[PDB]
């Protein structure tokens, strides 16, 4: 996790 996280 942490790629560019909009969730």
């Amino acid at each position: 996790f942490e790629l560019d996280k909009d969730f």
